[PDB]
């Protein structure tokens, strides 16, 4: 499952690796900045949220491919919707980091 | 290959229109969400509070999009197969509810502490 | 308002379904109750209290989405007779990251308070 899924996500999905690095960067940076606990949490969790949604998107993509590689309007709808969910998470992470850092750095 | 980043962006945007055009729940929650975001940007609150007000509400949109994706998959199954238990869609609806409840709690707790 | 009652009944049906079939959801249900009580019984500020609860609530949300994905796979698995696991693996991975995130949240916040 989880550890197995993470391994699959890392090797197979390139977007996931970039997020993994981003999580590592977020944690290191959040710990290096002189900020309060809530801020430190918000900096890390927001980026981890992107990874969570990305994994779910990858899961949906796996189901759709399993149904069929062939082209349908509901197959690509699902993948688009999943892709859209990741975007909002990223938008959320950008807004979060902006608001917090605009005050400190 | 920065070119692909644009490929992925077009996807998400296509998904957004699809959620908007096809899902009514997405249209109504989006209005409440976008309204909430605007208010959160204009309140006299600290950064952490402003972030919590926005993120809790945007999470509702994230979960809804994931719910819509799951519904799309189910509908894809339903076009080939005849019998739909509805269980997958029920769970997706449950996920959105918990997200909305969470957003209500977040806004209640935060607004009650500063303005209380 | 008619659809809202219908959408709520769906959600409630999904919540009840999750409770009976998945033991992990019952544990998370317990954890949410504990998180709220603990956050409300500690003398902490609003932002930390929101984060203590929301981090745990996120785990329940991801689990519900994961269970939905599992249900779809099973419906397909009943038709094609296929036992590939990536959809279920990835869904479980998403829940793990949510749990790890919640642990970090509780650690960082409580280490700062105490
Ligand atoms: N079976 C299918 N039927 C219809 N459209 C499909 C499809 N498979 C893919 N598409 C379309 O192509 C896009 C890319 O497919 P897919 O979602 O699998 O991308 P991907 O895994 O390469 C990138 P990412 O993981 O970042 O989302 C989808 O967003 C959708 O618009
Ligand atoms: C104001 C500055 C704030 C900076 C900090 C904000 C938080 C980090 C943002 C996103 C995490 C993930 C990064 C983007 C993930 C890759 C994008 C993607 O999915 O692209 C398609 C794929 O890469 C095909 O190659
Ligand atoms: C104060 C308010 C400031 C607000 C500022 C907000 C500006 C937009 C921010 C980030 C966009 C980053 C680029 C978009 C990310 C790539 C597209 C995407 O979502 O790709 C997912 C991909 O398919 C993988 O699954
Ligand atoms: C202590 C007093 C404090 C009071 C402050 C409370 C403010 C709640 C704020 C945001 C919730 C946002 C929820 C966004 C999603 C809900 C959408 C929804 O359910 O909409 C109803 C539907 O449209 C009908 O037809
Ligand atoms: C201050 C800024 C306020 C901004 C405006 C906020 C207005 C709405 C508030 C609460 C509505 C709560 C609604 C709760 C009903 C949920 C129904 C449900 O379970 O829906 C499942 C979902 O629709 C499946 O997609
Ligand atoms: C500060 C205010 C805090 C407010 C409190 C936080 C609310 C958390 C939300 C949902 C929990 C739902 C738990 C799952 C319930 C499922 C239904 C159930 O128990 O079903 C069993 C059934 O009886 C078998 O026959
Ligand atoms: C400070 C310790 C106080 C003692 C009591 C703590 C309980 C409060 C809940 C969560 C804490 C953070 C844990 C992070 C994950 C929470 C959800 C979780 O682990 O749920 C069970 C899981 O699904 C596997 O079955
Ligand atoms: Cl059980
Ligand atoms: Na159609
Ligand atoms: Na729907
Ligand atoms: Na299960
Ligand atoms: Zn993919
Ligand atoms: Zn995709």
């Amino acid at each position: 499952y989880s550890w197995k899924g993470l391994r699959a996500a890392w090797i197979n999905e390139a977007a996931f690796r970039q997020e993994g690095v981003a999580v590592l960067l977020a944690v290191v940076i959040a710990c290096w900045l002189d900020v309060d606990a809530c801020t430190r949490v918000l900096l890390i969790s927001s980026v981890m949220l992107v990874m969570i949604v990305e994994l779910l998107n990858s899961a949906i993509e796996a189901v759709v491919d399993r149904i069929g590689s062939e082209y349908h309007e509901l197959s690509g709808r699902a993948k688009d919707l999943g892709s859209a969910a990741v975007l909002i998470a990223i938008i959320d992470a950008v807004i979060t980091w902006c608001i917090l850092l605009w005050s400190h750095f």
